[PDB]
């Protein structure tokens, strides 16, 4: 059983089948090694990936499954060789917890692109055991995967930056869309979406938000500072913005029309897919061929950059607009997420609400 | 009527409806302007795009339509402002005959990416008249769009370089796949494919040919010099070559699986689509996200690069493997092309067989 698998006892909420239903779950985590760092989970943002996983949208999920990879907390214990963190420090873990550490991806600081990269949850760790997420009391990871929380960065509103944040930030840099004056487009004003707008503006880019929810317009223009708002379903409106974007970050979590998006790209424009629909997308070759445009994909970021991201976010006072919930509210939160009903990001107040849920 | 439109009488073969039936057609062309170069058509390769066009695969097609954009002939006349071609010179005309000549892509020798770019056939010229291609007797184009054939370049075997040639050459240079060490892949050993292989080998690159016709394995390996042949519909075969290509030039003229191509690509590898399928292709986001891979589009090339491409081919003894046909064989050749039954390139011998078809 999972309660006997490791020495130190653990508690959290897990799904047992593709119904995605979460409920108290008893498990355990490995003992704290020389390079590991142990910390009490204070907060953990709810990412749409946690939803896809528990519902088995990709048919990769193995149960029981404990989601959560936007973890934030307080260090309690650390191994003898730990160097950058002490007990009492505020730290966080993202979507990565390990890799092979020897290929060229790792050496170049891209543990996220290692063929043996280990995901924070629903993956197989170096010891062959199933990895469990941040929807739990405590966490333990190698110092290399431990992010340091700047002192002026709130523990709850900065949590989603660990995944949603690093994920949109990374592509804006790598594809040269973090240049002032440039015109960037963010498809889907959701978790990753609204964070992107914030980094894009922070870089000094004129920003266009492409959404299916006209009731987010005002918030997009007036709170996130987007310079333009487009309802992807209104062709007259879309067509007007034809060839105005140097690049686009697509965070859409479901299959959706790509043609219209290309139509918004200037010549040689770039479409960066970051969202993960359960099914294949429709790509019209002439959309690429006409203009020599490209469609690229990006997944989170390596550990190094993830750190550069939170530091940057803390300097510019960038944070996720969140809604703090109780552990026992997880099921309702998940349906609300599936139904586009969260004003950007749910974050679980694990510290003050997890314990009370044990039978 | 097309024969009254202009002052100089022309003759060729056109399609009148989407059945694609080609037959004699009487039209005309504008008079030789100050910067124009007039020439007698001697040859005209047959590109699959001609077939798509005449069957209206892309819905754009308009009739009557005269295909042909791999035109080679002898200059019969030149305006007073022509600088590099004299009467009697061997010239070529590719997919372009015009453009705005007053924007960034044109100013950067990318007439092909100009929004007002003009296609050799089925497009509207600067004088607002429809353009008819190379399946005709004579031809006339502004000096800018005239390719000067190199002395050591056969007119018939070099005709397809004017389109098939530049289309695979451009991406090879633009996406950095033009150098030894790079392991390149070419999908679809057809008109553009076999030529794509030659340029590739010429650049010193190692090459992998992905085909659906096992009976081409030898011509590819022994004659083109491919370092490896793969049968797309062979799991075990394809599987083995996973993650071994720095980039791929996809020339397929129809819908086909993409997942297998991303499978062959290395981390950060590039898939370059040059084939113009009729329907969109399936694109699983994970394939790109998994290893930050790219899917780019590319169409022919700029005038400057086209001239360079053929000068490169000449120095490297590169020509298309063709099959010369009489004009009256057009409909049979069109049926054979559609059935992937041409050992690389049908080339109309216009200079010796058109006139004999004029009623
Ligand atoms: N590759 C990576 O590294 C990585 C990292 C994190 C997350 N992801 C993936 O990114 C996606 C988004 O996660 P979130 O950002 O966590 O999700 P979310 O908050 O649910 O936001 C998704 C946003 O997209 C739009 N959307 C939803 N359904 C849509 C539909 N049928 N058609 C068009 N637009 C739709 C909505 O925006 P509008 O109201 O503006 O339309 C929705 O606000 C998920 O697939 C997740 O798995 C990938
Ligand atoms: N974007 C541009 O600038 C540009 C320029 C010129 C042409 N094109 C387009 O490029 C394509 C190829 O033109 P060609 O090179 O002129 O055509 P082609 O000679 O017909 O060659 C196409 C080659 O692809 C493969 N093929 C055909 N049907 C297939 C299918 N259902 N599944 C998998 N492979 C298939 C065959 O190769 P195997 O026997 O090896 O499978 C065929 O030899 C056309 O769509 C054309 O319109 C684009
Ligand atoms: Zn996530
Ligand atoms: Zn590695
Ligand atoms: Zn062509
Ligand atoms: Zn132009």
């Amino acid at each position: 059983s999972p309660e006997e698998e490791h020495p130190v006892k653990a508690f959290g909420w897990a799904a047992r089948d593709q119904s995605g239903h979460l409920s108290p779950f008893n498990f355990s985590r490995r003992a704290t090694g020389e390079e590991d760092v142990r910390f009490k989970v204070l907060y953990c943002g709810v990412c749409h990936s946690d939803l896809h996983s528990i519902k088995n949208d990709w048919g990769f999920s193995m149960y029981p499954l404990v989601p959560g990879h936007e973890i934030v907390g307080e260090v309690t214990e650390v191994g003898s060789k730990v160097k950058k963190v002490n007990v009492g420090d505020k730290v966080g873990v993202g979507c990565l917890v390990g890799a092979c550490h020897s290929c060229e991806s790792c050496a170049n600081d891209l543990e996220n692109y290692c063929p043996k990269m280990i995901l924070t949850y629903a993956s197989i760790y170096h010891d062959g055991t199933i990895t469990y997420g941040g929807y739990s009391n405590h966490m333990v990871a190698n110092e290399r995967y431990i992010i340091r929380f700047p002192d002026n960065m709130p523990l709850d509103g900065g949590a989603p930056l660990l995944c949603a944040g690093i994920t949109v930030y990374s592509p804006l840099k790598y594809f040269g869309l973090d240049e002032p004056g440039k015109h960037i487009g963010i498809v889907g004003l959701g978790g990753l979406g609204h964070v992107a707008v914030k980094f894009a503006k922070a870089f000094g880019s004129k920003v266009t938000v492409i959404s299916t929810s006209p009731s987010k317009k005002e918030e997009a223009l007036k709170n996130f500072g987007a310079d333009s708002f487009l309802v992807s379903r209104d062709q007259e409106q879309m067509q007007a913005a034809a060839g105005t974007l140097d690049g686009i970050i697509d965070t859409v979590s479901a299959v959706h029309p790509l043609l219209p998006l290309f139509g918004l790209l200037k010549s040689h424009g770039k479409l960066i897919l970051v969202g993960a629909p359960e099914k294949p997308l429709e790509l019209p070759a002439f959309s690429l061929i006409a203009g020599r445009k490209i469609v690229a994909g990006s997944g989170i970021g390596g550990m190094k950059e993830t750190q550069e991201m939170i530091d940057f976010a803390a300097k510019h006072n960038i944070t996720a607009d969140i809604e703090v919930i109780s552990t026992d509210y997880l099921n309702t939160a998940m349906e609300r997420l599936a139904k586009n009903d969260v004003r950007y990001r749910f974050v679980i107040d694990v510290g003050n609400t997890l314990a009370a849920t044990k039978p």
